[PDB]
């Protein structure tokens, strides 16, 4: 569908980083404050370079269709100010979501979630996508039985020929948890989002750790604000853990065997998305049954 930017009213601002803005906005062309909510994307620094980069992206999120993927709503032009109009998600990133409501999370929902990231990965992988920075930042909730992958700003399309992707620039990237040869080699494939995934995995099974532990203690302790004191926390734990990320208190053993697997040093040596999410689904379907 189309969108016209004077119809498009700020409520407030989602997100912001080097390149773009995600905005939570009303669209309301009636002019009544009866418009549907939506989330939009839009450039930082307006330039040729920095627009056909964006309309790649665009390109991207248009061309996929997945329960567990942001939905596209459209477009916002102008000759040039260009916008990504997308669905609203409400209850935001699942690094927040899972510190809000962990009182209302068990193993069973954490493990649907998982499942649920681990096929829109999948999903990724058959249109031969690269997403280059999944994080449980970029991971929204729709609801408490739905997670979506949100942002494919960093996605790249694999070379035909290749199984990887090599940026030939440092840049300001948001990318955090490198695997081994994205740090050295600068390569990017499936996977380096294994890789990245791992950690994702851990996370979740840190956020759920009962009550008063080891996560909330560190985050009441530090007198700062928030968004890089998790990784601070990370640090900290792997620090205490010869390099090596623990296994978080109460995480079964297969969890943590799918964690380890993740993080193997060679290319060739981790899992795939498919394989992992069919893994997730036996652990899940284990203890209803
Ligand atoms: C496409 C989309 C749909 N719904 C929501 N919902 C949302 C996201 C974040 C919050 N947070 C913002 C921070 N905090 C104060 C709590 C609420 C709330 C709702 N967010 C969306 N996108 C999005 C918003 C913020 C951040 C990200 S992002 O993926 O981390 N990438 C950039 C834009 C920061 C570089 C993506
Ligand atoms: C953003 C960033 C930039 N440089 C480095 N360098 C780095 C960090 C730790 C090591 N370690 C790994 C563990 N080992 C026991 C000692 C050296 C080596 C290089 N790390 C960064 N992030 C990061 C920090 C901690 C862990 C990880 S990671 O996700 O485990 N990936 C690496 C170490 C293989 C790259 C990544
Ligand atoms: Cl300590
Ligand atoms: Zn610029």
């Amino acid at each position: 569908t189309q969108f016209e930017e004077r119809h498009l009213k700020f409520l407030q601002q989602l997100g912001k980083g080097n390149f773009g803005s995600v905005e939570m906005c009303r669209y309301d062309p009636l002019q009544d404050n009866t418009g549907e909510v939506v989330a939009v994307k839009k450039l930082q620094h307006s330039t040729e370079e920095h627009l056909r980069d964006f309309e790649r992206e665009i390109e991207i999120l248009k061309s996929l269709q997945h329960d567990n993927i942001v939905k596209y709503k459209g477009v916002c032009y102008s000759a040039r100010n260009l916008k990504l109009i997308m669905e609203y998600l409400p209850y935001g990133s699942l690094r927040d979501y899972l510190q809000k409501h962990k009182e209302r999370i068990d193993h069973i929902k954490l493990l649907q979630y998982t499942s649920q990231i681990c096929k829109g990965m999948e999903y990724l992988g058959t249109k031969r996508y690269i997403h280059r920075d999944l994080a449980t930042r970029n991971i929204l909730v729709e609801n408490e039985n739905r997670v979506k992958i949100g942002d494919f700003g960093l996605t790249k399309v694999l070379p035909q020929d290749k199984e990887y992707y090599k940026v030939k620039e440092p840049g300001e990237s948001p990318i955090f948890w490198y695997a081994p040869e994205s740090l050295t080699e600068s390569k990017f494939s499936v996977a380096s989002d294994v890789w990245s995934f791992g950690v994702v995995l851990y996370e979740l099974f840190t956020y759920i750790e009962k009550s008063k532990s080891a996560p909330a203690e560190f985050m009441r302790m530090i007198g700062n604000d928030k968004q890089g004191q998790m990784i601070v926390f990370h640090l900290i734990e792997l620090l205490k853990n010869n390099g090596r990320l623990p296994r978080p208190d109460g995480c079964p053993d297969e969890i943590y065997m799918i964690m380890t697997e993740c993080w193997n040093n060679n290319v060739n040596q981790r899992p795939s998305f498919r394989d992992l999410a069919l893994r997730v689904d036996q652990i899940r379907d284990n203890m209803a049954g």
